[PDB]
C-alpha cells in the first residue's frame, strides 16, 4: 500500500522515525521532490499548525530545516520537509572524527547561526536536542550542513514581549524552565542553555555536562556540572570550555545570546586567532603601564606566560629576540609584541626562525597557543575592555 | 471569476506582468502563500518543464527566485514561484538613489552570488538583464535583496562539457551568441558580459555601454562601447570602470568568472579597502627598488600620485611628515608607506593631524582615495603578481 493524500505521496514502509504522542516521520515525495513526511494525530493539531506556521516565517535561513506543504483528511495531518540524511545525535554516535577537520564545529555554527535566525524573528525554540539538530544530504559540491527541525513546541513572542510564561525533553531543559524559583521569566536563553549542552556533546562524542541520562535534568536544577573531557592545557578546549560555562550558567541573564555565541573564539579561524593578537598588542603598544586595560591584562598573567615565556619557546627563537629589543618574561603583553614582532618581520627571520614557526598564518600562531594554552583566552577576557571600540567590533558583539 | 488549477489558486484580474510567446505573470496562492504565478502556453512547454528542473536544483541559493509548485490543466501549465515587490529596471527607473547608499551596489552583489551559483551547477542563465532581475519584498527585518529569475532560457552544460552550442533578449546579448566569426562556443561568460552591462545600466542609472536600445546589439557585435556616465578622476568610478570594461570585453576569454568578479575593489568595503593598502605597503616594504613587482607599481606611477602626492595632500599632514622620514613624493611606494605609517600610528599624530584625516578606517581612508582617484585601482592592477601569495587571498581569486 502506497497513501496519497493531496499533494504529498509516501509509502508506510518508509519510517524514518518516531517523535512524541504518536507522530511519526516517513519518507515520501511532493512535486516529484524526495521529501521527509511528518503524520500528526488528531490530539496535536494545534501543534502541527503552530510549526507550519512558524516554518513559513523562518525557514528561509540555510539552517532551518525547508517546508514544502501541509495537507489533511479525515484521519491525520502531514507536513512536508526537506529530508535529511542523519541527525545530530547519529552523526555524534557512528562517525569518526579523526579525518573530518573543523566539520564538527562547523555544524555547530550552522546550528547557531539557524538559532540565532529563529531568536531574531521573537521565536524561541525550546527544545533543542542532538536528536532534532538534522545533518542535510550532501548537496552538488559534496557539503553537508545542520539545520535545526521540530517546531512543534516552539514559542512566538508578542511583539514587545521578551519573555514567555512557564515543554521539552528531559535531560536538555533549562533550569528556570523547570525550578519554582523563577525571579524572571524564561526567555530566549533557554534555547542558549541547551544549545551549550549540545556543544559539550559534539566536541566530547557523546558526554553531557550534567552527567548520565538518568541524573542529568535533577544535575541541571542543583547546578552539579562537569565539562572534563575538556584537558585545562589544550588551546583549544579552554577556548571551548570559557564559551560553554556561560552557555551553560545557572543564572539565564549571564548566558550569551546566540549571536554573542557566534562571535567567540571558539569559532575564530588560526587566521582570525592571529589578527587579534596583533590588534591587541597594536591597541596596547602606547598604553600606560598603570592604566586599567593593562592591569587587566597583567591580572593572573604569571601563570598564562608559565613564570618566565622567554623560557617555553624554542631555543631559536629565543636567540634570536635577545638580540633587537629584549623583551620581559613575565609579562604577557611582551609575549604579544614579541609575536607581533616576528609576523610582521616574519619573512627578514633567518631561515631557522622561520622553520621552528611555520608558516604564516595557521602553523605560526599554533606555535604559539600550542605552548601557551590559555593565552587567547585570557587575552579575550582581558580585552573586553575595548569591546566597544571600533578596531574590536571582529571580535565582540555589541 | 478566481480560476483553482491543484494547490495554485489566483485570480486573473491581478496580472503582475507579461513574458515571451504569451507567457503571463499572476499574484496568486500556494499553501496560503501569496506567490508569483507564472502560466505557460501549450507551445512553451519544453520551456516550462527546463524551468521547473533548474529552479529545483538552484533555488537554494538566496539570490535565486524561490520555487513552490507547478501543475497543469487541460489549457496551461502554472509555476508557482515567490513573490517580489519590482523589478530592477524599474528600480532604476524609479527609486531615488541619493539616500539608499550602497543598496544599489548590495544589489548587483547579490545578482553575481546568484549568478556564481548557477555557474557553480554548471548552468548558464543566458538572458539576464534588468527585466528579468527581481527585488524581494522587505523581510521582517525591512531588508531587500536581488533574485535571479525566468529559466526558460538556461543550458544545463553535462558534466565533463564547458561550453554549448549556438536565444536573449536584443540588447542585453553577448556577441559570441551572434556573430559567426565563433572560433569558441559561447560558456559561461555570456552572463558576465550580460552581467556587465546590467553593472553599468544601474551605476547610471539607465544608460548601457552599447548605446541607445535601438543601436545596442548592432554596437555590441561592432565593439563600441562608452561608459562616459564613470567620471574619470572619481575613486569610485574608476573601480566601476576597471571591472565593467572586463566584464563587457568582446574577448570572451578576457571576461572574469562570476567569483573573480565577486572579489574585485568594485565591492571592498572601505576597511577592506585600507586593510589593501596596509597589506601591500607591508610586502614591499623590504623589497628591491629594481624588482618586478616595485617595476610594476612605479609604471605609470607619476600620473597616479599627481606627480607629486606630497603638493596633493593637506598641508597638516604635510607638516607632520617632513618630520621622521621625509618620502619621496613621485613613488606610489611612497605614498603607501605614508598612509600605512600614519594608519598604525594614528593615535600618536597631533589633533591636527587626526582631524584632517578623519576617523579610522573609513574617513581615513577616502581621505586618499578622493585625492588619488587612481591609487586603489593601479594598486590592484599591480599587485596581480602576488596574487598567488597566501596573504593576498582575501584579494584576488585565484
Ligand atoms: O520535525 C521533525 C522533522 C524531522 C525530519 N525532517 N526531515 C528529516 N529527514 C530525516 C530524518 C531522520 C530520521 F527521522 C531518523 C534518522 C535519521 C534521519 F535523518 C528526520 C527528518 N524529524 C523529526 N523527528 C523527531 C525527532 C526524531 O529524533 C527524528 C524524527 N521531527
Ligand atoms: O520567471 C519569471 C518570474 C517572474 C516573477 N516571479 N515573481 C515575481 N514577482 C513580481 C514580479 C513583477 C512583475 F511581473 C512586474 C512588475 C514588478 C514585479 F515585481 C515578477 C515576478 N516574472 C517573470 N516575468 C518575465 C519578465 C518580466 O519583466 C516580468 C515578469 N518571469
Amino acid at each position: 500500500s502506497v497513501v496519497i493524500v493531496g499533494k504529498i505521496s509516501f509509502c508506510p514502509k518508509d519510517v524514518l522515525g518516531h517523535g512524541a504522542e504518536g507522530t511519526i516521520v516517513y519518507r515520501g515525495m511532493f512535486d516529484n521532490r524526495d521529501v521527509a513526511v511528518k503524520r500528526i494525530l488528531p490530539e496535536c493539531f494545534s501543534f502541527a499548525d503552530r510549526e507550519v506556521q512558524l516554518l513559513r516565517e523562518s525557514d528561509e535561513h540555510p539552517n532551518v530545516i525547508r517546508y514544502f506543504c501541509t495537507e489533511k483528511d479525515r484521519q491525520f495531518q502531514y507536513i512536508a520537509i526537506e529530508l535529511c540524511a542523519a541527525t545530530l545525535q547519529e552523526y555524534v554516535e557512528q562517525k569518526d572524527f579523526a579525518h573530518l577537520g573543523l566539520e564538527p564545529i562547523t555544524l555547530l555554527q550552522q546550528t547557531t547561526s539557524g538559532l540565532a535566525h529563529l531568536h531574531s524573528l521573537n521565536i524561541v525554540h525550546r527544545d533543542l536536542k542532538p536528536h532534532n539538530i538534522l545533518i542535510s544530504m550532501p548537496n552538488a559540491h559534496g557539503k553537508i550542513k545542520a539545520m535545526i527541525s521540530d517546531f512543534g513546541l516552539c514559542k512566538k513572542l508578542a511583539v514587545g514581549r521578551h519573555s514567555f510564561s512557564r515543554p521539552g525533553t528531559e535531560g536538555w531543559i533549562a533550569p528556570e524552565m523547570l525550578s519554582e524559583d523563577c525571579k524572571e521569566n524564561p526567555t530566549y536563553t533557554v534555547d542558549i542553555f541547551s544549545a551549550g549542552c549540545v556543544f559539550y556533546y559534539v566536541i566530547s562524542e557523546g558526554s553531557h555536562p550534567f552527567g548520565k541520562s538518568l541524573q542529568r535534568q535533577a544535575n541541571i536544577l542543583l547546578g552539579a556540572c562537569s565539562l572534563d573531557c575538556l584537558h585545562p592545557e589544550k588551546h583549544e578546549d579552554v577556548i571551548a570550555r570559557e564559551l560553554i560555562e556561560k552557555m551553560i550558567a545557572m543564572d539565564p541573564q549571564k548566558r550569551p545570546s546566540a549571536k554573542h555565541v557566534l562571535k567567540h573564539p571558539f569559532f575564530w579561524s588560526l587566521e582570525k586567532q592571529l589578527q587579534f593578537f596583533q590588534d591587541v598588542s597594536d591597541r596596547i603598544e602606547k598604553e600606560s603601564l598603570d592604566g586599567p586595560i593593562v592591569k587587566q591584562l597583567e591580572r593572573g598573567g604569571r601563570a598564562v606566560v608559565k613564570m618566565d615565556w622567554r623560557e617555553n619557546i624554542t631555543v631559536p627563537l629565543q636567540t634570536d629576540l635577545r638580540k633587537f629589543r629584549t623583551y620581559k618574561g613575565g609579562s604577557v603583553r611582551d609575549l604579544l609584541r614579541a609575536m607581533r614582532n616576528k609576523k610582521h618581520h616574519y619573512r627578514e627571520l633567518p631561515a631557522e626562525v622561520r622553520e621552528t614557526l611555520g608558516s604564516l598564518p595557521d602553523d605560526f600562531v599554533c606555535y604559539f597557543t600550542s605552548r601557551f594554552p590559555h593565552l587567547l583566552a585570557h587575552t579575550y577576557r582581558a580585552m573586553e575592555l575595548c569591546s566597544h571600540e571600533r578596531l574590536f567590533q571582529p571580535y565582540y558583539f555589541h
